[PDB]
């Protein structure tokens, strides 16, 4: 029984990921693990035309008055749509493959993947809809659509102060970006709160229970991502969420509950990171794979995803 | 171990879909069957504005030349997402208590959905692609977003001549609605062609092998919804589909081969109809679910969801 080790390196923009990643796999340590980078070909080519320039283009117009609400909510979501996109249909072809967990003993395969699912679906339309250019019914229809999380998801957040983080934003800006010293912000605070949650959850945390408390090491729902839905749309005439709005937010809880999240702190030498990284990874979860052919197939998968859709290596 | 029946009416619009299993669940059957409307509320009003008439508007403006192509696309993609979050989210909560089938035994519940979520997540958006509103690249994000089907998914599709069916349509006459033939026309072949797909698959079919046929009972790969993706956008230079959009029609394929289709014939009377549906009922699969006190959830979920977003019974 070979197991598999998956690792998802998210968090905000701008933070040194990408640099760490490439750090950990340039060690050349064989077969063993494969990383899987941004799909930025995707953004920028396959699945529209420069996706991202879009998105700064369109949140930009809408601060300067020339669009409204409305008409940047829908670009943005469209948007949102085609940077998942890869990310949703490879954890998809990757589901038959994940067996249960097989405790934390080396792994046949390790698979470093530049951001989970969760990016795509839930922390930049979350972070839009504080930008005001999504509404919160869209980020719900994305949370709705958030696949079951996999057995061994082992999410490695980042950490790293403010200050240090706008200056290494400075440096590197990517084709179609704008600097936005707002959405930077709004980007932190979401991924913050999500981890808040992932803990407030894995220690007995009911949103349902606590949710009278928002009306007015130890997380509180308003310390979560549940604050953010409090908005006016959301609630009936009873100051209750609509149902279907509860809904979504149960599954938002089903879905992270599962996730085992690792903080990096990125507030150190490239090197150093990436040594950190790999000091992490000894105590994250592995997992059986269902086939024996699991294992080359998972591996022909990543490569192929690299190969065709990363901008580079 | 109680067992529960599961059965989705879907199929082109205004066809007497909701007509037909009103009727069926106006024989006062007591509780062991309940009807699961569409979210008409949430469409119109708690999701978005008028989203069905955005829709309707926005392919006009378009056939007149007054936005382009690519604006058509957006705002279609994002009216798409709202149409089914209140399927995507049902169909999610209600997966925990879905258990293995248990062949074909009175259930102790009995779910008439109108609709399925492959409506809003598939056969609509591959219909707005054909009328120019939406790209190949949406239709194949929201294929990767369907969720994994759940046993016991018998799904009723629809039978009717167009010229009878067309009669129909143009009686129900939907708010913000406006009558377009050639809509009618790309849906009516959508949903065949998804038929077609189910058959193809379960006489073993593999769209992988089949491909090089289309460059050029027993459906071929040029009758199954697989051709619609032949599309120059999705081709490589090598004249083969970006590994992306391949992995996009696996997941398809993986989605649609374990659904129970059946054809019930809408031309005749409308009690006529609602005898053959539930004549048509006796031979559906049934499951068992995972908890004894799944039946009550499931029946309150059920309850709930149609006394708030149904705009009537
Ligand atoms: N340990 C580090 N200290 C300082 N700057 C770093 C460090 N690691 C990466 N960087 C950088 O900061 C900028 C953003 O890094 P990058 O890895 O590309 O970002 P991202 O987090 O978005 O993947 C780059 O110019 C890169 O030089
Ligand atoms: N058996 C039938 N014969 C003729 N017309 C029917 C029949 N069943 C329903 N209809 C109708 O055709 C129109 C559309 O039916 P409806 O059930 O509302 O459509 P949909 O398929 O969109 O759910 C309605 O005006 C209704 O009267
Ligand atoms: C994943 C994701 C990234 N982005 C933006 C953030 C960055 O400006 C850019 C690339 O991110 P990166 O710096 O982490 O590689 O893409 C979105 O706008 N939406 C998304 O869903
Ligand atoms: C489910 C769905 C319906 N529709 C339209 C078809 C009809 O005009 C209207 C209501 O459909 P109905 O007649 O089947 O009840 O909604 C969409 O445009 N997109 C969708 O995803």
């Amino acid at each position: 029984m070979p197991t598999l080790l998956r690792v998802y390196i998210d968090g905000p923009h701008g933070m040194g990921k990408t640099t760490t990643t490439q750090l950990l796999v340039a060690l050349g340590s064989r077969d063993d693990i494969v990383y899987v980078p941004e799909p930025m070909t995707y953004w920028r080519v396959l699945g529209a035309s420069e996706t991202i320039a879009n998105i700064y283009t369109t949140q930009h117009r809408l601060d300067q008055g020339e669009i409204s609400a409305g008409d940047a909510a829908v670009v943005m979501t469209s948007a949102q749509i085609t940077m998942g996109m890869p990310y949703a249909v490879t954890d998809a072809v990757l589901a038959p493959h994940i067996g249960g967990e097989a405790g934390s003993p080396p792994p046949a395969l390790t698979l470093i993947f530049d951001r989970h699912p969760i990016a795509a679906l839930l922390c930049y339309p979350a972070a839009r809809y504080l930008m005001g250019s999504m509404t919160p019914q869209a980020v719900l229809a994305f949370v709705a659509l958030i696949p079951p999380t996999l057995p061994g998801t082992n999410i490695v957040l980042g950490a790293l102060p403010e200050d240090r983080h706008i200056d290494r934003l400075a440096k590197r800006q990517r084709p179609g970006e704008r600097l936005d010293l707002a959405m930077l912000a709004a980007i932190r605070r979401v991924y913050g709160l999500l981890a808040n949650t992932v803990r407030y959850l894995q220690c007995g945390g009911s949103w349902r229970e606590d949710w009278g408390q928002l009306s007015g090491p130890r997380p509180h729902i308003g310390d979560t991502l549940f604050t953010l839905f409090r908005a006016p749309e959301l609630l009936a005439p009873n100051g209750d969420l609509y149902n279907v709005f509860a809904w979504a937010l149960d599954v938002l809880a089903k879905r992270l509950r599962s996730m085992h999240v690792f903080i990096l702190d990125y507030d150190q030498s490239p090197a150093g990171c990436r040594d950190a990284l790999l000091q992490l990874t000894s105590g994250m979860v592995q997992t059986h794979v269902t086939t024996p052919g699991s294992i080359p197939t998972i591996c022909d998968l990543a490569r192929t995803f690299a190969r065709e859709m990363g901008e580079a290596n």
